[PDB]
């Protein structure tokens, strides 16, 4: 199929792009490069084994969106583009609402204009809010995210839902992601955060690589087995695969298809650390720090639905997630070149 | 003070503009005229007894907003501008999200740019969602509005809240309106809906004026005293006054000030009809019809908070609401001139 991948050059997008090309689809990448580099492009094509078309631009530019859509005869759109730093969203709410809410709004409006009716949105587990009921299931009513980032994702899911209701021919998938980690097995592609990494994995990686001193373990008094926070870590390649399957099986299938994308099991901070220590061949330095504001104690996804309906489930393990990360971190200490 | 009134030429805005001028404030009206006419302008100035400056434009145009803000040295902004047809919002969700959510976003972004930090937003009782607890109180957590319109209002309240948190010097009032009716005592200003009126009052008016046959009473089996739906009707002049007081007392007072704006009592459909029959000197034709989709049975506001904190309460009665409407309807059967 002909697919437009917004945010195609970022972490999740790049991996998804490779899988898509491998599946022989025609890929058009639209990215504004605020959080990625042109350097990834050649890697995508190499790994993907096919040439993806790249367009530098902003999802906020409806006129350009509309033009791309038409110009390439897009069939479906995968929307990864936006801002995701939680803490920063609290400090700069407007930018989040603008990039995420208005950003998606301008894109779907362009779609309407070009007669494109298949969409895939990068959502998040955050939309469940403070849910005591774990694992999280798609049948659960949504809650209230505590950050402008989380709120922005829920607001878009709502806007998409309403849009589908009004234009019932649309196929819209709301993919709720859990905690994406890992990198391409090649070790030539991976997450390349600028500055201080906000997520656990990259931070660990940066400690291991010798860039950082010690990993600060946000709270050790949680009501978990080991006292550290528990999450659902999902390999970026598994995530990418799920994106290809969702796209292929859902295209032209009217409705709003919500699916949690996770491993369906929880791992603590200690578990992750240990896995990385193992991967990198040296104990990862760490210390216990106070709980991070807004952090829930433990949650993971109930991924039965995606298994059942799309025959999708993860295949990579936690160890692989850590190994692949170390391999990329180690092979490209400076990430993507400028 | 120097105030920018978006949507200044519409129903609520025009009345508010008069009261503001009467209070000697300097008024700048910004309206795109999608739901109002330039004809109202001279009425505003006449009734207001002062000249308001008018600018034709769109809240969506951030650059223009920014320019107005600076250009007139605005101190505070009253934001009435947006779309409000509930049923239509269900049919055209994108337009609602765009005008309301993006629309406000572009405006507050312009404010930030021009260093304006006092805001008044036209919110709605709809934000409480399906609340069995009546009357509705500001301390109640918000619910989930069932239309894109309702959702759009809640989304903006959330975005404003987050913004205030990030820029704590801002004063933001979230004015939750109940059911606005009535018109200026002069009978020379009032609500001028185009096409089929969606609200009860105007519809009644149009039946009385001889434009419409019979009023369709949406459901007569509700669990109310008379079986018809019960609401909190609030005279547009009371509403306008509350806007002046809120603006004057809240300016430069940091925080998010939420206030319900209603009479604090409920009236049924029958009650309203009767009041209008009385006002117009002839029985208003009506019939019973099935319940309207999404209609709640009964609710009204708990307006104690505004009384206490701003010393504001309504002063007009239901009869006056009906009389003033009939007077305007009758004196200007064709509304504002083209
Ligand atoms: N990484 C996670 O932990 C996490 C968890 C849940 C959801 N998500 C969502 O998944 C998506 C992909 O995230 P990611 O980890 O790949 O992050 P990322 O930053 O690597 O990818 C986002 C990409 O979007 C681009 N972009 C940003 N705003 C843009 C705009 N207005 N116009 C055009 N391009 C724009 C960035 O330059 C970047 O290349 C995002 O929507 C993110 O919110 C990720
Ligand atoms: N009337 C009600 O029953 C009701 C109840 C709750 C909330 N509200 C809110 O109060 C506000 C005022 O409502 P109203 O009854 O006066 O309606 P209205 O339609 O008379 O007033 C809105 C005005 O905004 C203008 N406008 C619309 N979109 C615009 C845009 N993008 N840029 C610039 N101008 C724009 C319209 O032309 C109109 O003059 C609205 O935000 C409405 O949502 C009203
Ligand atoms: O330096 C660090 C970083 C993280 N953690 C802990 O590690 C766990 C994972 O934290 P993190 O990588 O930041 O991800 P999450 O907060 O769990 O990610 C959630 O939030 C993302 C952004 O909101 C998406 O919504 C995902 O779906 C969601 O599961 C948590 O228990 C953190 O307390 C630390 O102890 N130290
Ligand atoms: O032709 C009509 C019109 C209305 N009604 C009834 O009259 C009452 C009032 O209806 P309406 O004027 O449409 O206003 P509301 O739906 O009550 O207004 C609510 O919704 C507005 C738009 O959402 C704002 O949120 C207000 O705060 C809020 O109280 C309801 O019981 C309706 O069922 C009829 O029976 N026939
Ligand atoms: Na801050
Ligand atoms: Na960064
Ligand atoms: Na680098
Ligand atoms: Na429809
Ligand atoms: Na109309
Ligand atoms: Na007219």
């Amino acid at each position: 199929m002909r697919v437009l991948v917004t945010g195609g050059s970022g972490y999740i997008g790049s991996h998804t792009c490779v899988q898509l090309l491998q599946n022989g689809h025609d890929v058009i990448i639209l990215d504004n490069l605020c959080n990625s580099k042109r350097s990834v492009l050649p890697v995508i094509e190499r790994l993907g084994g096919k040439h993806p078309t790249f367009v530098e631009g902003d999802i906020r530019n409806e006129a350009l969106m509309t033009e791309i859509l038409h110009d390439h005869a897009i069939d479906t759109v995968i929307h990864f583009a936006g801002l995701k730093a939680v803490g920063e969203s609290v400090q700069k709410p407007l930018e989040y609402y603008d990039n995420n809410v208005n950003g998606t709004l301008r894109l779907i409006s362009a779609m309407r204009a070009a007669n494109v009716k298949n969409f895939i949105f990068s959502s998040a587990a955050t939309v469940y809010g403070d849910n005591p009921k774990i694992p999280y299931v798609e049948s659960f009513p949504t809650g209230t995210p505590q950050s402008p980032f989380g709120k922005s994702k829920l607001m878009v899911e709502q806007i998409l839902t309403d849009l589908q209701k009004a234009q019932p021919d649309w196929s819209i998938a709301l993919l709720r992601y859990f905690n994406p980690v890992g990198a391409h097995p090649s070790g030539d592609m991976g997450e390349d955060p600028q500055g201080i990494p906000n997520n656990l994995m990259p931070y660990i990686a940066q400690v291991a690589v010798g860039r950082r001193d010690s990993l600060a373990i946000f709270g050790n008094d949680y009501p978990t087995e080991d006292g550290t926070g528990v999450r659902d870590y999902i390999h970026v390649m598994d995530l990418a695969d799920g994106h290809v399957v969702a796209m292929e099986k859902l295209a032209n299938k009217p409705g709003v298809h919500i699916y949690n994308l996770g491993a369906g099991v929880g791992n603590s901070v200690l578990d992750v650390v240990n896995a990385f220590s193992k991967a990198c061949g040296k104990p990862v330095n760490y210390h216990f720090a106070p709980r991070r504001e807004g952090d829930l104690p433990a949650y993971w996804a109930d991924a039965s639905k995606a298994d059942r309906e799309l025959n999708w489930r993860v295949t990579r393990t936690l160890d692989e997630m850590a190994q692949d990360t170390w391999h990329w971190q180690s092979r490209h200490p400076q990430g993507y070149p400028d």
